[PDB]
């Protein structure tokens, strides 16, 4: 057996120090740099194991050997996020009657009904960006979060945020990202029952009342109209699991509407913004993505046939997915005793942290230009070996939102490129910014119209 090795030390209160930061998933990289493929995390009333290699997270990715398991990072968003499929066990029964019951609506074939009202919000940003006035900038990571939470909310609830009409976000969403922000606080946070934290705590609470009072509405509306708008909320008011027979209740509904407008907002805008950035930092990729959006999206506006054939924009999200994944790390449970790459013994409960950026820049899989932006990486996916890329986690507890997701982001980034030439005008240094997800902060570009019209 091996002892895995632990970064620095703080007397009682271990590496607990080390999460004290406002980038932890970049200072976790940074150990993994020194410490390799695995090392071990204490603080005063917990350990983690934190892995790095597509060699010991091919096993961790066993699920006859690990459960996912919910990070103190989860616990926390649960609190508004509740039994939805993202922060529930999957030993709860309304995991997997909820997973039964929407896989359906998030199929690649459930996509052909979302692509109209996808195409309605890429349009409105493509109109919002022909309309700047001459030298006028863009400010990426905050116009695409317009349009991906625009499109969560049109496809899944029929529910408009109008959010290309407005500076100051929708109400649903000025609470959803102060919730998140209070979540994401709380980890690194010492003594959260004192008194300073009564104003965080009531604001808490509010924040959660106004999310579900809005939803339960949208939800209420919706059985009160008798509608049958092709849409997630019509599918969860009338599916049923196969397997026990059941439909989800009002409540849990709920928390799946919540959980789909987290992962649509900065999650999802995250893989556009990182898209573009590299884009624009890797000109000769810029021009073959731009010379593929030209050749194939010849109509006005595309259908979803044309965006399966963007497979050249596709590897480039791919490569932005693998350079920076926006959801960084998942947490996996040992459901019994075994043994990790026949050198760590562990005991069943014990967790692991899967780092999917250090995967993805292991060089036994990538070779030695793994910091390098080159979409070609991902023509032949028979050629990479097995779990070599998670940016979506794993197996049944993968994200059910991957195919939307990629959609969504396939059909706006070759609009974007059929449209416009970019000027990095700022010569934009990249700097991460950590919530519960990664964006590049203050990205911001110029684009020139090629004057192509949409009509
Ligand atoms: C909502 C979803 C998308 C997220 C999942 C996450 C999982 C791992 C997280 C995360 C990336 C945020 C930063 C801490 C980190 C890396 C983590 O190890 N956290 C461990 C260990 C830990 C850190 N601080 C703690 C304080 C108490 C207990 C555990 C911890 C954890 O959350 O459990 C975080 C992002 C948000």
């Amino acid at each position: 057996i091996k002892e895995m090795p632990q970064p620095k030390t703080f007397g009682e209160l271990k590496n607990l120090p080390l999460l004290n930061t406002d980038k932890p998933v970049q200072a976790l990289m940074k150990i993994a740099d020194e410490l390799g493929e695995i090392f071990k995390f204490e603080a005063p009333g917990r350990v983690t194991r934190y892995l790095s290699s597509q060699r010991l997270i091919k096993e961790a990715c066993d699920e006859s050997r690990f459960d996912k398991n919910l990070s103190q990072a989860l616990k926390f968003v649960r609190d508004f996020a509740g039994d939805g499929l993202f922060t529930s066990w999957t030993h709860e029964k309304n995991w997997k009657k909820a997973h039964n019951i929407l896989l359906p609506s998030f199929s690649q074939q459930a996509m052909k009904g979302y692509h109209a009202m996808m195409v309605d919000i890429a349009v409105q940003l493509v109109q919002k960006w022909e309309r700047l006035n001459a030298d006028e900038h863009i400010e990426v990571p905050e116009d695409m979060t317009r349009l991906t939470l625009d499109t969560i909310g049109l496809c899944g609830f029929n529910y408009r945020f109008n959010s290309f009409y407005r500076d100051q976000p929708h109400p649903f969403i000025t609470s959803m990202v102060r919730a998140l922000d209070e979540a994401m606080n709380k980890l690194q946070r010492a003594n959260p029952d004192d008194p300073a934290y009564d104003e965080n705590k009531r604001q808490f609470q509010e924040d959660i009342k106004v999310m579900n009072d809005l939803v339960d509405k949208i939800i209420a509306d919706r059985k009160a109209s008798g509608e049958q708008s092709d849409d997630l909320l019509t599918h969860m008011l009338n599916g049923k699991d196969p397997e026990t027979g059941e439909p989800l209740d009002d409540e849990n509904i709920r928390y799946q509407i919540i959980t789909f407008l987290i992962a649509g907002h900065e999650t999802t805008s995250g893989l556009l913004s990182f898209a573009l950035y590299f884009l624009v930092k890797n000109p000769h990729v810029l021009q073959k993505a731009a010379e593929e959006a030209a050749r194939v999206l010849v109509d006005p506006v595309p259908s979803y046939k044309q965006v399966k054939q963007l497979k050249y924009v596709g590897m480039v999200l791919n490569e932005a997915l693998r350079l920076w994944p926006t959801a960084p790390a998942f947490s996996l449970y040992a459901k019994e005793d075994t043994v990790l790459g026949g050198e760590y013994p562990l005991e069943k409960g014990d967790e692991l942290m899967v780092l999917i950026p250090q995967l993805h820049r292991d060089k036994t899989i990538w070779g030695d230009d793994v910091e390098e932006f080159r979409p070609e990486r991902f023509e032949n996916p028979s050629a990479i070996p097995q779990h070599a890329f998670k940016p979506f986690g794993n197996g049944q507890r993968a994200c059910i939102g991957q195919q939307f997701a990629l959609h969504e982001a396939t059909l706006v980034l070759g609009m974007m490129l059929k449209h416009f030439d970019f000027e990095d005008h700022t010569n934009y240094e990249l700097d991460i910014k950590e919530t519960l997800t990664l964006k590049p902060e203050g990205f911001v570009v110029k684009a020139k119209s090629k004057k192509i019209p949409l009509g």
